[PDB]
């Protein structure tokens, strides 16, 4: 058993653009797992909050880094930081 | 010049189970513009770090929280919260 998905991506916009050449640098065997697990990723963010993948793709840039996507995180699930180093005791 | 891709979902995992709930309570017209952000969301989290997208899967339970999220990142990215603990402090 399997099931199988299509989605598009606009080569014009940006992000799409930029998808794309991640991808082709990607050797094609190993593509089929990094489509799946890039997928699930991204519908595991969804069920997080549904503007989060609209949102992470909106912001998309040769910039991007984890800490856009904490504040991103922050924005729309209203996560807050719970632990930290324990040298930051001031 | 729209481009095209086809990936595949394994059921009898339970992330990809997982996902394809979430997917069915999505109605067939808007999930053509989810997959996109869905994917392209899940190929911006590879481009930080390949091992990103395959640990949250991994990780993917119906206990998934945006902390998950910020410590595979943390464990994978190097972030870390910032003076953003003086306030967590209040």
């Amino acid at each position: 058993k399997r099931k199988k998905y299509t989605l598009y991506l606009h080569p014009e916009k940006a992000a799409d653009f930029q998808t794309l050449e991640a991808i082709e640098s990607v050797p094609r065997s190993e593509r089929g797992e990094l489509f799946r697990n890039a997928f699930i990723s991204g519908m595991a963010l969804h069920q997080l909050d549904p503007r989060l993948p609209v949102l992470l793709t909106a912001i998309l840039s040769e910039e991007f880094s984890a800490d856009q996507v904490v504040t991103l995180l922050s924005q729309t699930t209203g996560w807050k930081p719970s632990q930290a180093d324990i040298r930051a005791v001031l």
